[PDB]
């Protein structure tokens, strides 16, 4: 079965959303897209980065370090196509700001741009946990933005019942 996403809450036309881990997302759906929340280094050492590092057992690290001797660092707001190793097809890396580090927030809509170039992917809310993002901006940011079919996999029921509360308003 093909991107076979179940129990999600369909917000609008092409955005449904989940509270679940993307990791066991990947591993279930093992979808065309899974979207990594990376960093300009690929460096994949904590949160959602290091999670799905950790499941691909260290294999996404080693191809991201080999991309980036080549192609060199992302810029914010911006995007690599590697390997979804056993995750998915492709893992699409985007960089959202790093409010709490400085970052522009206004390139919350650049990052979110880049999953434009693919017509279904699972991924996680750009910019939120320890990124420092409003998370309900960025929720309404990703519905203004994405245009293409984009699954999103909330790991916390708190937030998850949040961001829903503050679309259905
Ligand atoms: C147990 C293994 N899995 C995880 O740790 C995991 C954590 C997950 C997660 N976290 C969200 C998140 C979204 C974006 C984001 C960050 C966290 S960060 O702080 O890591 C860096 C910047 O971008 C929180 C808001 C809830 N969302 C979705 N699936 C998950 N899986």
């Amino acid at each position: 079965e093909v991107n076979s996403f179940s129990g999600y809450l369909k917000l609008t036309d092409n955005v449904y959303i989940k509270n679940a881990d993307i990791v066991e997302e990947a591993k279930k759906v093992k979808p065309t897209v899974v979207v990594n929340a990376a960093n300009v280094y690929l460096k994949h050492g904590g949160g959602v980065a290091g999670a799905l590092n950790k499941a691909t057992n260290n294999a996404m690290q080693v191809e991201s370090d080999d991309y980036i001797a080549t192609n060199g660092p992302l810029k914010v707001g911006g995007s690599c196509v590697l390997s979804g190793h056993n995750l998915a097809k492709h893992c699409l890396h985007v960089v959202g700001p790093n409010v709490n580090k400085g970052e522009d927030i206004q390139l919350l809509k650049s990052a979110y741009e880049n999953f434009n170039q693919h017509e279904v992917l699972l991924a996680p809310l750009l910019s939120a946990g320890i990124f420092g993002a409003d998370p309900i901006h960025s929720l309404r940011v990703c519905v203004d933005t994405v245009r293409t079919n984009v699954y999103l996999a909330v790991f916390d029921k708190n937030l998850y019942d949040k961001l829903v509360s503050s679309f259905l308003e």
